[PDB]
């Protein structure tokens, strides 16, 4: 599995890592680190065809509010999955996972 920090240790509004690669069955655990609240959203138009975004994404309205809170994702279909934090998207808090 891949552990991803929500917020850099220094408080920067970033996923760490932000771009990473894995294979079918890939599991990702996003953990609130700094600069929260944060969330993790995948838009349907920015993930592979035939993937249900609602099954991998937080709702834009929901947030992880405290250090250490987690949101887990498991991926199957190959392709590129772009994601972002909704409150911090405009600050560049975005990422992409590639399943090859
Ligand atoms: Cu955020």
């Amino acid at each position: 599995m891949i552990d991803v920090l929500l917020g850099a240790d220094d408080g920067s509004l970033a996923f760490v890592p932000s771009e990473f690669s894995c294979s079918p069955g890939c599991k990702i655990v996003f953990k609130n680190n700094a600069g929260f609240p944060h969330n993790i959203v995948f838009d349907e138009d920015s993930i592979p065809s035939g993937v249900d975004a609602s099954k991998i994404s937080m709702s834009e309205e929901d947030l992880l509010n405290a250090k250490g809170e987690t949101f887990e994702v498991a991926l199957s279909n190959k392709g590129e999955y772009s994601f972002y934090c909704s409150p911090h998207q405009g600050a560049g808090m975005v990422g992409k996972v590639t399943v090859n």
